Protein backbone atom coordinates (compact mmCIF):
# COMPACT_ATOMS: atom_id res chain seq x y z
CA UNK A 1 0.00 0.00 0.00
CA UNK A 2 1.04 3.73 -0.20
CA UNK A 3 3.33 5.23 2.74
CA UNK A 4 1.38 6.79 5.49
CA UNK A 5 0.48 10.88 5.92
CA UNK A 6 -1.67 10.98 2.87
CA UNK A 7 -4.96 12.38 3.27
CA UNK A 8 -8.61 13.65 1.59
CA UNK A 9 -10.48 16.13 1.85
CA UNK A 10 -14.39 15.78 2.90
CA UNK A 11 -17.51 17.33 4.70
CA UNK A 12 -19.38 16.34 7.97
CA UNK A 13 -22.50 14.80 7.51
CA UNK A 14 -25.40 13.20 8.70
CA UNK A 15 -25.36 9.36 8.85
CA UNK A 16 -28.60 8.79 6.83
CA UNK A 17 -29.80 4.91 6.55
CA UNK A 18 -28.65 4.79 2.87
CA UNK A 19 -24.95 5.10 4.55
CA UNK A 20 -25.11 1.46 6.52
CA UNK A 21 -22.20 -0.66 5.11
CA UNK A 22 -20.30 2.48 3.85
CA UNK A 23 -16.93 2.98 5.54
CA UNK A 24 -16.94 5.95 8.02
CA UNK A 25 -15.10 8.42 10.82
CA UNK A 26 -17.89 8.55 13.68
CA UNK A 27 -16.97 12.17 15.20
CA UNK A 28 -18.31 12.10 18.91
CA UNK A 29 -19.85 15.46 20.40
CA UNK A 30 -16.78 15.68 22.44
CA UNK A 31 -14.33 15.34 19.76
CA UNK A 32 -16.88 18.22 17.97
CA UNK A 33 -16.38 20.39 20.66
CA UNK A 34 -12.77 20.11 21.10
CA UNK A 35 -12.04 20.72 16.88
CA UNK A 36 -15.00 23.32 16.43
CA UNK A 37 -16.70 20.59 13.90
CA UNK A 38 -20.33 21.58 12.93
CA UNK A 39 -22.05 19.26 9.84
CA UNK A 40 -21.24 20.40 6.83
CA UNK A 41 -17.76 22.12 7.88
CA UNK A 42 -14.84 20.59 5.45
CA UNK A 43 -12.43 18.56 7.21
CA UNK A 44 -9.03 16.44 6.20
CA UNK A 45 -8.53 13.11 6.91
CA UNK A 46 -5.28 11.64 6.96
CA UNK A 47 -3.89 8.07 6.82
CA UNK A 48 -1.95 7.85 10.32
CA UNK B 1 -15.47 29.12 18.17
CA UNK B 2 -11.96 27.34 18.08
CA UNK B 3 -9.46 28.33 15.20
CA UNK B 4 -9.10 26.00 12.80
CA UNK B 5 -6.55 23.30 12.22
CA UNK B 6 -7.55 21.18 15.39
CA UNK B 7 -7.35 17.60 15.14
CA UNK B 8 -8.32 14.31 16.46
CA UNK B 9 -7.80 10.61 15.95
CA UNK B 10 -10.43 7.98 15.11
CA UNK B 11 -10.40 4.28 13.45
CA UNK B 12 -12.28 4.26 10.17
CA UNK B 13 -15.38 2.25 11.30
CA UNK B 14 -18.16 0.19 9.03
CA UNK B 15 -21.47 2.43 9.53
CA UNK B 16 -24.15 0.57 10.79
CA UNK B 17 -28.17 0.76 11.58
CA UNK B 18 -27.24 2.44 14.66
CA UNK B 19 -25.41 5.05 13.45
CA UNK B 20 -28.02 6.89 11.51
CA UNK B 21 -28.45 10.19 12.98
CA UNK B 22 -24.28 10.44 14.03
CA UNK B 23 -21.72 12.77 12.66
CA UNK B 24 -19.57 11.33 10.06
CA UNK B 25 -17.40 11.60 7.51
CA UNK B 26 -17.86 9.27 4.33
CA UNK B 27 -15.03 7.32 3.19
CA UNK B 28 -15.27 6.69 -0.68
CA UNK B 29 -13.50 4.10 -2.70
CA UNK B 30 -11.58 5.83 -4.20
CA UNK B 31 -10.14 8.21 -1.77
CA UNK B 32 -9.27 4.82 0.49
CA UNK B 33 -6.96 3.73 -2.30
CA UNK B 34 -5.55 6.82 -2.54
CA UNK B 35 -4.45 7.81 0.47
CA UNK B 36 -4.44 3.46 1.99
CA UNK B 37 -7.38 3.35 3.97
CA UNK B 38 -8.97 -0.25 5.39
CA UNK B 39 -11.79 -0.43 7.45
CA UNK B 40 -9.63 -0.62 10.76
CA UNK B 41 -7.10 2.14 10.68
CA UNK B 42 -6.03 4.68 12.54
CA UNK B 43 -6.74 8.76 10.72
CA UNK B 44 -6.90 11.87 11.57
CA UNK B 45 -9.06 14.19 10.79
CA UNK B 46 -8.62 17.84 11.01
CA UNK B 47 -10.96 21.09 10.76
CA UNK B 48 -9.88 23.11 7.37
Amino acid sequence: GPMPGKKFVARVAEARAEDVGKRVVIIPKAERAKVGIKVGDVVEVKKV
